């Protein structure tokens, strides 16, 4: 169970721009 984690690759990728 993710949500934050599940936005691991959203923003995880908008870190990584």
């Amino acid at each position: 169970e993710m949500r934050l984690s599940a936005f691991f690759r959203d923003f995880i990728l908008q870190r990584k721009k």
